[PDB]
């Protein structure tokens, strides 16, 4: 039970994740909703993105001394979403500026000469819906690339030509 | 007019469907909702599933000669919603006093014995809730189990059993 | 057997009732007959009552969302008896607990400070009797009023008055 | 600040209640909230409140045989929220559909012809701002009047037109 409408996201006990020690609150409604890639690894099957998800979360926490994964949502190509910082606790995916402005969710794998399937392009995009819906988002929400702010590759060539696509994306 | 937020779905051209010839109309909103299980292989790829989901259309396609898939959605252990029928179409799956009221979905395994995953019991409450988003639903909707409108194990001890908590489930 | 003999009551077919979606019923020998009031207007002629009838069932089944109107027959001042959900679906006139088994009469009117004609209690009393005869009421079914069972002034103070008389009451 | 803030809600232990026998559960933060009337005498004075809140309270204890009044909070004439059986217990106010996901306030009293008090008003206000505070109540909540749920006049056509003006009166 994460509010009504809520797109099947994959809660953090599932991916036997270690306890975010964040404090910071995102001042919602957000506004911005940057895409990226984590440039790592991509996987198939819920079983071994769940192994993934805490791949790039220990290395935020034991190695870089984050207090947890920085994004708020992870994706898998096994077409699920992986829930890391969520909807309220700010996330530390693009910097400074944009960091307590905007929602970061993150392509699990490396997106330069790959493209992600349909089923995690379906994910990410209902993942927004039940955004909205639960108010963590406003229906005018912003799509903005990792590329778009910050000097960065990622969400990597072939995934950026994907996300320009979408309805809500910004110049 | 009125989509809220909804769900996602593995259409039916991804899992490779043969075409539909179905053309009796459900009468929108549907009141009644049944669950049931194939009582065939599980599976948790969504590779295999996709096979799973041919697997289970055919069947009744090409030996019991019915115009589609008998449910209108399926539902895999992967954590995905398959496409059956869909939310328009009549479907067969409980009776001819349950078909023409009831929208029928079905966890693709036999769930006698193993519960399904968390993941697939999400899959499919976020499909009813997108369900009452879509207006195909009604906010009264009613869960009913297989074995409740017709003699049968069908929706399995162990599944029949979870859904008996949910929110919506009457007699 | 023996012709029941006791039929005078107005088909759903007659008073033109939207056509019903409820398919939960009763186990006859039923034990229970519950009076309630509408509370709404009164009618006397057949034909402003085929009015009232299908008003309430239209703020049963378009306000509330009801799969028809509540009660298993309906007694008007016109004297004649109103099928509703009949003698054999369970209707849904007072709460989980005796829903299930009792049949509900309810008089179409306000019955606060008004007496319902004697030829409306007499339709009544008449029906009950049907009921011992078709075999859907046990022989020595059990009166009991609205107010008994929930907490509300149905099915009127001046008539809960007259059915505390019947023989076939209990407190 | 911000700490909990909440309004004054008469105790049960103050208005000498029966001890409560209900175990179900609420799950906060509730959604909705049912608005509905005792529909029996006033009360305008804190000593003379307490007396008709036992009064409804054993009408609904040994008459009907249930663990409790059946309304969460009972706000009276006297400008004073009585706690009914409170924030985190299932009620028993409006059909098995609402009771699980809603709390009832009644407001003490009959509202057919009659305005409650502004005193009233501010103190069931006063109780909803309160109840959000706390997590009870989801922010968003949506308050109906009873009868929108439910066949019956409750809350009474003066105090219904009263709360269709509030904010979060939906349907
Ligand atoms: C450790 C590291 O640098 N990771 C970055 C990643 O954050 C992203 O910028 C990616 C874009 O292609 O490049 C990677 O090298
Ligand atoms: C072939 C066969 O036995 N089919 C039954 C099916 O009719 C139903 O009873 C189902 C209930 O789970 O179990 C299946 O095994």
């Amino acid at each position: 039970e994460d509010p009504p409408a809520c797109g099947s996201i994959v809660p953090r006990r599932e991916w036997r994740a270690l306890a975010s020690e964040c404090r910071e609150r995102l001042t919602r409604p957000v506004r911005y909703v940057v895409v990226s890639h984590t440039a790592g690894s991509h996987c198939d099957t819920p079983a071994s993105c769940a192994q993934q998800a805490q791949n790039v979360q220990s290395y935020h926490v034991r190695n870089l001394g984050w207090c947890d994964v920085g994004y708020n949502f992870l994706i898998g190509e096994d077409g699920l979403v992986y829930e890391g910082r969520g909807w309220n606790i700010k996330g530390a995916h693009a910097g400074p500026t944009w960091n307590p402005i905007s929602i970061g969710i993150s392509f699990m794998g490396n997106y330069m000469n790959r493209v992600p399937p349909p089923r995690a392009l379906r994910a990410a995009q209902n993942l927004l819906a039940c955004g909205v819906a639960l108010g963590a988002l406003r229906s005018n929400y912003e799509v903005k690339g990792h590329r778009d702010v910050q000097p960065t590759l990622s969400p990597g060539d072939r995934l950026y030509e994907i996300i320009q696509t979408w309805s809500h994306y910004r110049a």
